[PDB]
DNA sequence: CTGCAGGGTTTTTGTTCCAGTCTGTAGCACTGTGTAAGACAGGCCAGATC
């Protein structure tokens, strides 16, 4: 049913490819 | 109910390469601190003996 994560701030920068995608997106738009 | 097997899942974590851009290091030929006396030999003039 997917999977729990802990925050952010302790993983890689890297980790997180996944969470602003929508963000660079709508940035870039902008 | 349990146990673990072995699949589903999302989500780390990293993967290959080509433009570059920054950053730290090795490459440069090359520098600083050792620093003052005496000992031994030979000559020979002085100077005292006598």
């Amino acid at each position: 049913g997917g999977r729990p994560r802990q925050h952010l701030l302790s993983l890689t920068r890297r980790a997180q490819k996944h969470r602003l995608r929508d963000l660079k997106n709508q940035v870039k738009t902008f």
